[PDB]
């Protein structure tokens, strides 16, 4: 709460990253901008970030742009963050994401960065009510973000910014993509739509399309039945009820029966719950610590990226205490096919 706390990190000989507690003084060879009021992170409660795959790309889009511009050829672009830490937080995510992806930067360089004037960042928190059991730091979304290039999750080149971001508004259905071709994670479908006033209840109708032109021939229902099976299956969709309460962590029995349909899937798999968050996430993020090995922390920041809010509460817990026995099975399973 000032000026004293003010800190600057250069990035490259022309890229800077300034976290300002004050008026930001300017310089003819100096060019400032902030997202802070441009890529603002769409909270469910007590959560601040971290901000999503289209926010990312907007970002690098941004910078890659004022890099190349003639406007500002000899100048030096400088990132700032106000003195909200929750900015502070998604603003240095996004500066270590461009590092890991347009730079050549590996995760823990991209962190060694931006802690380097002894700046303190706050951990990204979960959507659960009151207290945060497990907290998400830079350095495990930079993980999550290169092992997302590595494996084919992030692909910048052919990403559709506009399918993204017109899919994952609740008129349009609330739908996002977790793993290209493999996983989609949406809200939960009614049984009659009701698109107006206010109101973004989708039947499972208008689904229907979008699901059999990418190849979607599976969905798991983990919610509470608010629409009859039929109105999919009908549509020659393969679906599959595997329930667990509102908030709860699901069953070793449920998990296995998840991974089973999952892998024995022919083409994408779409999964619901009632927002397509808590229990949602949670299953998806089961299936990428067992097949990539990723960690807990890795996986929900990634999940959380492709789709805010997702893992919830007790949730996360599990998925932590899951992970060594969810590696085990995962190394096992790529011995018994080879």
């Amino acid at each position: 709460r000032d000026p004293q706390d003010d800190v600057y990190l250069d990035i490259t000989d022309r890229l800077c990253f300034a976290i300002l507690y004050s008026r930001p003084k300017s310089a003819s060879n100096v060019h400032y901008f902030s997202i802070d009021n441009e890529l603002e992170y769409e909270n469910f409660y007590a959560d601040f970030g971290p901000l999503n795959l289209a926010m990312v790309y907007r970002y690098c889009c941004k910078i890659n742009k004022k890099l190349k511009s003639i406007t500002m050829l000899r100048k030096k672009i400088v990132h700032f963050t106000g003195s909200d830490q929750r900015k502070q937080a998604n603003a240095a995510f996004l500066v270590g994401c461009y590092m890991v992806i347009y730079l050549g930067r590996t995760p823990e360089e991209a962190y060694r960065i931006l802690i380097f004037g002894e700046t303190s960042y706050i951990p990204f928190r979960d959507a659960a009510y009151g207290s945060c059991n497990f907290y998400i730091t830079l350095l495990d979304c930079f993980h999550a973000v290169k092992k997302a290039m590595q494996y084919g999750f992030l692909n910048f080149n052919s990403f559709n910014l506009d399918e993204y971001e017109h899919y994952e508004k609740a008129e349009n259905g609330d739908l996002n993509w977790i793993i290209p071709d493999r996983f989609i994670a949406f809200c939960g479908p009614h049984s009659r739509a009701r698109l107006e006033s206010g109101y973004h209840q989708h039947s499972p109708e208008t689904y229907i399309q979008y699901f059999k032109n990418h190849n979607v021939t599976t969905i798991i229902r983990l919610n509470k039945r608010m629409y009859d099976a039929k109105r999919f299956t009908d549509a020659g969709f393969d679906h599959h009820d595997l329930f667990f309460a509102d908030g709860s962590t699901p069953t070793d029995a449920i998990v296995k029966e998840f991974l089973d349909i999952c892998e024995n899937a022919e083409g994408a798999i779409a999964v619901h719950s009632k927002a397509g968050l808590g229990r949602t996430g949670t299953l998806i993020a089961c299936y990428i610590m067992k097949h990539y090995r990723m960690t807990a922390a890795e996986t929900i920041a990634w999940v959380r990226i492709c789709r805010p809010g997702s893992v919830i509460g007790p949730q996360q817990q599990f998925l932590v205490m899951k992970q060594t026995n969810l590696w085990l099975e995962g190394d096992y399973f790529r011995q018994k096919l080879k």
